[PDB]
Order: C-alpha cells, then structure tokens, then sequence
C-alpha cells in the first residue's frame, strides 16, 4: 500500500459531469477521490475507480464532514492538489415562493462548500507550490434565469470568490478557475422531451446539447500544465449558447 | 408620497441616498441598527421620512419593519439595500463567522427584503429595487473573498429577480461604487489614498453624493427601461 | 449674436434616438448642434432647434467634413463640450455575403468617426477641464447577432476605444461613456409587423419596446453633473433584454 | 493531415503556435511578411509544413495565399489570426495612419481571412477559427486606443461569426494573452518588468508556449463544444 500519484478530489462524482471529470482525471494520471452524498454511492464510486481512486461519502453542507474527508484523504492517499467542486443541486422557485430553506440550502451546498473546501486544501497546495481549484459554475451565473435566484447568486459568488482566491494564492502557483457548462446532456435532460431538447439545442450555436465529456475535457485542460498561466477565469463550455 | 426604504442610512452612502430620495419626492424610511441611530434618522428626515431600528441579519425584524411601514406610511415601492460592513481576511485567516456574517448582512438581507416587498410592488405594477454592490465584485481584492462573493451574488440575484418581475414594471438594478471617501478612508493619510486615487482614471476618490445621484437616477422615471444592470460609479477604477 | 450656453454636438440627430437626445440636451440647457447627412436634413434640424441650436450637414465618413464642422461650431457657437456620437447605419449580411464595402463603410461610419470626432474635440475639453463624450453603442456589441459582424465589431471597438480614452483623459475631468440601447421603437421597428414586435418585446424583461426618450434620458444623465464620477462604462438601456 | 494556417509565425507567439499545431498533427502553413521569413518558416517546419510570404494588409495577397494552399496542401480547416504589431500613441498624438494601419493588420485581416476560409470549413462541416486578441481589449491601456479597439472588434466579430457558422460545427474563438515575454519586453530591464509582473497574480510574465497551449486546446477535439468565447491567458492580470 503506497500511493504516489497526485491526488485529485472531485465532489459529486456519481454521474454525468462529475463522473466524467473523475474518470478523465484518472486517465490523466491522478489518483482520484470522488465523493457521493450516501455511503452506497461512495461504494459505487470505489468500484468504478478501482485501484486508482476511492469513493467517500460527503454531505458538502457539513463542515465536520468536509474536514474529516480531507483529513482521511491526506492520511491515506496524499495531499489534495486538484480540487474540483462539482457537488450541488438546484431548488428552483420564483422569489415569492422561495423559502428560507430553498435559499440557504443552495447557498450552503454551492458557495459555502466551495469556501470551506478551498480553505481546507490551501495548506497542502501552498506547501507543494502547486494547486488547481476548479469550480463547476453554470451559464445561469451569467445569463440569468427566473426561478434560480439562489443558484445564480451562489454560482456568481463562487466566481467572485475564485477571483479573490486566485489573487491571494497566485504567487504560490495555485490557479483557481471556474468552468461554466451550458446545456449538457444529463439524466435531467434525458428526462425532458425530444421537443424540449430541440428547443434547447435551437438556442445553441453548435445546434446540439453538449456531453459530460466536454466539461471533463475543459477541467482536464485547466488541471494540466497546459493551463499553468490561466487563473481567475471562467471557461465557458456552452456551444455558443452564451458568448462572453 | 411614494415610500422608499433605505437600509443603513445613518451615514455616508446611505445617508446621501436617503436625503437625495427625499429631495426627489419620496417619503424615505431609513434604518439604523441602533434605536439611537433610528431616532437621529427620524430627527434628520423630519416630516418627509421616519427612522426605524433594524438589524438586517434578523428575519423577524425585517418582517416587522416592513409590516410597520405598510401599516403607517404605505407600500414600499423603492427598496435600497445598502450595507457596507467588511470583515476582511485572507482565506487562511477567514473564519466561519467572518464569512457567514458578511453573507448574511449583504446577500441574505437582499433576498429577505426583496422577497418581502414584492407583493406591494406587484400590486402597484411599479417598483425599484436598487442594491448597493461594489467594484470588488468585479475587480477582485485579496482578503475580501466574503465581501466579493456576497456582492457578486447580489448582482446575479438582481438579474434573476429582474426577469421575474419585469412584466410588472418593477426594475431591479445594482449600483457598484468604487473608492468613495468615508470614515475609514479618511483614517489613512495622504500617501495611502494617493495610492488609491492613482488607480482611478478621474484621479480622485468619489463622494457619497455620487452614489446617491446614481441611485436617484435609477429610482426615477428617467430609468424606467433599465433593469437587471450594474451601474458602475468608480471614476474609471474599473471599466466594463 | 452671442452664444453663452455650453455647446453639445449630436451627430445623426434627424430622427428617433438622435432627435430625442438633441431635444433633451436643449431642455437641459445646452446649445445643441445636430448633424444630418444632407443639407435638407440639416435645415430641418435648424428649424426644430430654433434659436437654441443649429443644424449642420455632415457625412461622418469624411475627415475634411468632420474638421470643417467642428471648426464652424467653434467659430460660431463655442467649444464642443458634450459630444454624442449617434450617426451610423447598418449594412447587414452573413459573412459569406459581406463585401469589402459592407465592412469598410460600417467601420468608418461608426468606429473611425468616433475616433476622429473625439480626437477633434479633445483640445477644447482639455482646456475647459470638462468634457462628456457619449457614444451610442448597441446591445449587439454584447449579445452577438448573425449578419452584423461589421456593426458588432465597430460598436465593441468603440467601447474599447472609450475605455482607453477615459483612462487618458480622466485627470482632466473628461468622462467617456457608451449607452447601449436595446429594442427601441424607431421608424425601423414601426416598419416591422405587430407580431414581430411582440416577438421582440417577449424577449424583454419589461415586456415592451423602449422609446427614444429612454436613451435620451440615459444620455442626459451621463452628460450632467450627476454622473461626474462615471467614466469608461457602458450604460445598458434595453429593458432587461441583456443583463450585464 | 488537416491544414492549419497561422499568420505571423516567424517568432514568439506565432512560432510557438505553429510548432505546437505541428506537434498536434496539423500540416501548418505559417506566414511571414518577408520572403526571407517565409523561407525560414519552410526550413523550420520541414516536411510537416510550408512557409509563405503574406502582407495581411493586402486582400490580393490573402486570396492568392489561400488559393495556393488549397491548390497544393488542402482546405484551410484551422485558421489562427495572429498579429502583434503596435503603433501606440495617446489620442492627441495618434495619426490617421497609426489608427488605420493597426485596424487593417488586425481586424480587417481577421475579416478577410475568416471570410476566405469559410467555404472549405463549411464543406467539411469542421472548422477552427482562433483569433489572437489581447488583455488590452478588456483592461484599457493609455496610448493603445487603436490596438484595443481592433482586438475588441475581433472578439465581437468572432461572436457574430460563431453564431453564423455554429450549425456547421465550425467554432470561432479568441485567445487573449496578457504580459508575455517577448523581444520588446526583454528590452526593458529588471525593475520595469517587475513593475509588469507585480500586476500579475501568478507574479510572472507568461511565455509564448502558454498561448500555444491555449490555441492547441481550442483547435483540438477537446474543445468541440466551445465557441464564441475569449480564453484569457494572463496569469490573473485581468480576471473575467
């Protein structure tokens, strides 16, 4: 039992974008720790990653669990040198119907979790004089959508936090970036109808929904030496749905 | 007169906003966190306003204050969310309390107050929600991750709400001040604020009245086709 | 014959947005020189402005005419202390069908004209330690539209030029800003059908087309002392059609 | 192999781009304005490329070069518009020639070359147009109004063209370098580029290979769902 590869931590790795990111980072040569909210899901991740990764249960809303998970990774696999913040649900509602819990839960799962996990991995990245924090944002952080004020506020806050952290950590060669997916094919889009997914792809310049692997490719690029002079940016992967 | 609610109106930007909105013809309820401050606000606004105590961190107080305003003065049709509290620290030294308090005072308060005033604005088919953001939401500053995240969240929240409320002719906008002359800015002496003003194209720190002018514009009929935007008032410190 | 009011120059003042801007600046207390491309149009402007303005013919594509017009204003009315660059047409075409003239004419009418006129009025603004350059951009400089690559490139170039000039002239208290109209009711939108203008207003958060006076209000604000700490910005007046 | 055309490939950013695209598997035609430079490009690329002389200001030369490439090597399916010529001056001192030459070398050339390669990309239902912009298109620099306007125009042009060509699976993107180590940057000595690198979060000037890496990414299958964007490569000098 000796683990010599650099360690990547991917939260919310069970399916879709998170699963593709985790598998791509494995292919890139990392030892990947993926997280799921349940222990069953964590075991499914352990099974998928085999001897080049591990699955751990983590509710990113809880600081005690964040600290325990990162401590476990450091004590068993090594310092987290790539952090991909992908965990996170939506709780949509127009503001008149958006409850205190609807707001707080989303802000905690997305923005607070990014703050907590980034803070927790900073010591190891600083010691290594190498680090990658890659936050999965969304196109709705830029192109606002009614009913997603909580999600949009959280994602935009994550982007601003990333800029501040990039400035604080730049001299230690830690890059902090966000990837903003557009319409990507997920179980959720699979749930939608043919006609709705044509409505969606009609809004995309490339005239199709993206795939999880497109986001994985963007993250793999940002985590590599090929993006060592890129920090504090948003990398939009939306097929021209939103251009900035 | 139409009722405007301005939080944190005791001094600086908030006070200038309240006085300007009074001049524009609104009945201005300004808030302070202390009852002493609320009484001084009552005294300053006189017959064209009222002062109320409000800790914007507390939902019960928000609901009570808005209910009181509705019961005595009228529907809140202009809401200006003005908070300027900082708890700076580099992330290594930024505690959970430092993060949470800033997020609550700024972003959560914007959520709570905006939600609470929606009914009256919807009924009137008229509304102005004006959120005080900051240049730091765009031009990042080391040690202000919490403040930057909160202000950027406020801007994104404003865009979403603007889409939700637009058809009722309610506009939701943010004003982003740059370096404005204040208590703490006055505390540093000549070379330090020369360091600051050297970054400003207009080569000077702004004044609270500049932000009040932007808020007055957005709250007026002159800006009825402007919604979901950020109005930068920073002398060229940061340029779209 | 003595002219004591501050002089504003509004190019393309014959109708719609330009006409509303010119009339509002008159109401604000300026002596307004408006331009039209023909001498007939210039005479119609002279008639509309009466004793508080003048109409002059100007093809903004031509440097000799720019220099002659500004010299005439300085010699008869006073230094141009407010410049509103509004002259400018569209020549739409998908790139495969966009000719050299289609490109050059639009770039010259919009971007080159802004460069030439701003350069020409800088001396007077510098001497006065007061100045307002206000450029009418467009929402399509931000939300790109197929078939308008020339117009979009010109408007975005104008915005970048404005940022550079704002930095160069800031210490002399000259502000340089752009106003970006969205769907505003013009003869061109009047030409469109009821159903198309509902398609358009359906995209606007405020659920209606704007009016020239909305743009005039934005320009009047920027030209006043109420916006003396605003420079190098874009003021979007699009009813929520585009949010940034 | 697929044919990529890289303008201004003789040195620095352009040379790094050309070499990297060769490594990625493209047949790279690089251009220089002199025939001497074109021959040196031919020598450097050897069996995996060709060097051609091109003054990007001249439409006839653009059409001749692209026709030659089509007649000998194949359809241009990757176009990298790389120009880095400056003619700085504050507006008071910026002549008509200084403005026009920069606009022509940068923006007009992007228009002309992009237009000329559209037919082959459309036929192949594959394409990469990658335009070298600059941080100055976003963070304004006194004395560079012409360069800033041209680069920003290039970015807007790219967005419009991306919408026009997207359904044919042609992506159009810009790469915006920050402070990259070059001839002229090397000319200034330690304290001057320390002044520069102090503005960079990563606390150093970039290298041509960083821009080549970004262009290689965008030109690859790894970026097939990225279009109409600006990829900032500036070490945190300017942050979206």
């Amino acid at each position: 039992m000796t683990q010599e590869r650099k360690v990547a931590l991917v939260t919310g790795a069970s399916r879709g974008i998170g699963a593709a990111i985790a598998q791509q980072l494995i292919q890139d040569g990392y030892f990947v720790v993926g997280t799921a909210t349940s222990e069953s899901g964590a075991q499914k991740l352990t099974d998928s990653f085999g001897e080049q990764g591990a699955g751990l249960a983590l509710d990113v809303r809880n600081l005690d669990e964040i600290e325990a998970v990162v401590s476990h990774i450091e004590q068993n696999y090594g310092p987290v040198l790539v952090l991909v913040n992908n965990a996170g649900i939506t709780k949509d509602n127009l503001l008149l119907r958006m409850s205190e819990d609807d707001w707080d839960d989303i802000l905690n799962i997305h923005l607070k979790a990014v703050y907590r996990l980034s803070k927790r991995v900073l010591k190891g990245m600083t010691k290594a004089r190498f680090g990658r924090i890659i936050n999965i944002s969304s196109v709705v952080a830029h192109f606002a959508n009614p009913g997603q004020a909580n999600y949009s506020a959280a994602k935009a806050g994550i982007e601003a936090f990333s800029r501040s952290l990039a400035k604080e950590m730049g001299s230690r060669q830690i890059t902090v970036n966000s990837v903003a997916p557009g319409f990507i094919a997920t179980e959720m889009t699979d749930a939608l109808s043919e006609d709705i997914r044509k409505k969606m792809s009609d809004q995309v310049a490339l005239n199709r929904l993206g795939e999880p692997q497109d986001i994985a490719n963007a993250v793999s690029f940002l985590a590599s030496d090929k993006a060592g002079y890129i920090t504090g940016t948003v990398l939009h992967v939306n097929g021209g749905l939103y251009m900035a």
